[PDB]
């Protein structure tokens, strides 16, 4: 009954990009020339973290956008592996 | 703050994650340029983890790129790579 | 500086059993006979959960104690896999 937003939906709301397209991206960023996997990985890492753990999307958007200029972030000690595997319980 | 892999790109102008895929595909090799690759990572990673002044890191790394001489306070690649991996 | 009890220490204070010897137990119980792998896995699961998340040893001890008579427990959605990984990040 928990009628709610999916964690993919929040990710898009927050970051403006589709979560399901991202791992495909991270893959094709890894086979590359002058790729930027670093920025893609941290993008997905922080967006996901926010989609999973920040209930306030309004703030989460603003906070993400900050990181887009500063490139600084924190995810409570949660890496991608860990965050992604959390998100996968919904799939 | 800035992730250590951000610092690595800032210091070395190359993407840390790419650079180990590079190391694998040089291990199989023809004229394995694996030594330059290993030490490029080893030193950049070391600076990225332990030198908080980027202005100095860049130029220390830069010097290394012309001289191939470097130091990482006895810390080999493997140690450094393992430290970095904690944040992953 | 973070002068604290390790989670393996907490695990012993809580369950009376040595965390390290426990996964060796889980291997060898797995091969079996009348292998009591289920109770072993839940012992570690809940024990590790309490070690990583309950600060109050007195209350963890007794929460676990009740688990030993009822086998009822909760680790907040966290399976063993997930719980052991968390702990492995402190080795």
């Amino acid at each position: 009954g928990a009628k709610q937003l999916s964690t993919a939906r929040k990710f898009k709301m927050i970051t403006g990009k589709d979560l399901f397209q991202q791992q495909k991206a991270m893959d094709t960023e890894l086979k590359k020339e002058d790729g930027e996997i670093t920025d893609l990985m941290e993008f997905v890492q922080y967006g996901l973290y926010l989609a999973l753990f920040q209930d306030n999307i309004v703030k989460a958007k603003s906070d993400f956008s900050d990181f887009r200029s500063s490139f600084e972030f924190d995810t409570d000690g949660k890496g991608l592996k860990e965050l992604v595997e959390l998100w996968q319980k919904e799939i």
